[PDB]
């Protein structure tokens, strides 16, 4: 795996900022990563994770040989750690999506999330999600919202938000919604590579997620020549579909590519 041949593409649309972040590196000879950030409310959050996520995570690799565990607990750490640092006004109400993913040997491939930045895994020329959305219609999060004393309030769209405010059920910051359920613990899933069938692996923010499925995202990247181009393919398409919000895609290739 090279990360040479990595494709990333951040395009702001029509927005005053540009709030998502998005990473790739070496950490070890045996560990890769890579990461999409979603900001709401502010950069803050999603910054402060694009600043402090590799730190973290390194520091845990001697420590935890299981990477679900090792995101689970670097993901609270790093919650733990934004919320001191927004403690000591708007930053109160900043918030961040986290898709994280970590690669070991070129061939176990772990994916972190909390909130609704995607990873698609394109196996045999077909999607695999391999994150499922932290939304409010979902029936778990439904419920640990009520039980945590948060409620869900529908809008004028028909869309629903914890307290009348936020889309998604978990998130790094978003600190007053953190004791009504809204949670930094990510969900994982781990996969085996398999470089014979495994063409790339693609994570994309709400830019994209909210104008195409995890289908058409497959669509788009298959018909590129490279990632470089690849990645900047899907966040114009996103753009030419009337998108408002910040649009983010890092294409990373296997075997099959
Ligand atoms: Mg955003």
């Amino acid at each position: 795996i090279s990360l040479e041949n990595v494709g990333c593409a951040s395009q702001i649309g029509k927005r005053k900022e540009n709030e998502d972040r998005f990473d790739f590196a070496q950490l070890t000879d045996e560990v890769l990563y890579f990461a999409v950030y979603d900001g709401h409310g502010g950069p803050a959050a999603a910054d402060f994770c694009h600043t402090h996520m590799e730190k973290c995570i390194m520091d845990l690799l001697p420590k935890e040989k299981n990477l679900e565990t090792l995101l689970t607990l670097a993901f609270l750490e790093i919650d733990k750690a934004f919320s001191s640092h927004a403690r000591l006004a708007t930053l109160l109400t900043s918030g961040t999506t986290a898709t994280v993913a970590l690669l070991r040997d070129g061939i176990e491939l772990v994916v972190a999330s909390v909130g609704d930045s995607r990873a698609i895994l394109c196996r045999k020329g077909k999607p695999m999600k391999l994150t499922i959305d932290h939304t409010p219609e979902r029936k778990d999060e439904k419920e640990r919202i009520k039980k945590c004393g948060g409620f869900v309030a529908w809008n004028s769209l028909g869309q629903p938000h914890v307290n009348g405010r936020l889309a998604m059920t978990r998130s790094i910051g978003d600190l007053d919604l953190k004791t009504s359920g809204v949670i930094a613990e990510p969900e994982t899933k781990r996969i085996k590579l398999h470089h014979a069938d495994d063409s790339f692996l693609v994570l994309t923010t709400d830019g994209i997620n909210f104008m195409v499925n995890s289908q058409e995202i497959c669509d788009f990247v298959n018909q590129c020549h490279d990632p470089n181009e690849a990645a900047h393919a899907v966040t114009e398409q996103a753009i030419q579909y009337g998108t408002e919000d910040n649009s983010t895609a890092v294409v990373v290739p296997f075997g099959a590519w």
